[PDB]
């Protein structure tokens, strides 16, 4: 599909789109109960958007995924995995400001 | 409905067996991809075991049951809330041992 954000319908989409993804992925696992998620996810969605297909942003909503949630070993919300060719290169838990998002995604995409 | 310990499978089961409760009852959210869960659940379902009637304790499942999270604003995982008569009257989050699960049993019980 045509947008670089995007929530995981199911397994299937997440093999496509995040795991045989070409390019590199931000994988937001988040939760409507978790309040700090708000805050982030709009954030983080934001800055993806800006950089027009350098990165894309898988959105899971744990809630609707807990296989993915157990097989990436999630044991809390927020939780932003960085991925690239079907691995995970990076990760952070909790909120992060303006500039260290800045920071993580020039990490991810040189 | 013999069980002092349960999984609690919708709204109304809630608050039939919650809300409506003639004893105090330990409400358990958790999640199969929290690791903490599985070593707090059973020891928790045990102790309340063992009271036989004197409190009861309701699963809740945050996956199955995104709804109660919101209205308990449960923002992690395991949350313990202590109720009487439809009321939270203790709160904790993450594991503990048995004699804290003991003494806080006891400070609900009498």
């Amino acid at each position: 599909h045509g947008s670089t954000t995007f929530n995981i319908q199911d397994g299937p989409d997440f093999q496509d789109r995040v795991v045989n993804s070409e390019t590199p992925v931000v994988v937001d696992f988040h939760a409507q109960w978790c309040g700090p998620c708000k805050i982030l996810g709009p954030r983080l969605e934001k800055m993806v958007a800006k950089q027009h297909g350098k990165v894309v942003m898988a959105k899971v909503d744990i809630d609707d995924h807990t296989d993915l949630a157990i097989e990436y070993e999630v044991s809390a919300v927020p939780t932003v995995l960085a991925m690239k060719n079907g691995d995970v290169v990076d990760k952070f838990v909790g909120i992060k400001d303006e500039d260290q998002l800045e920071a993580f995604l020039k990490k991810l995409i040189g």
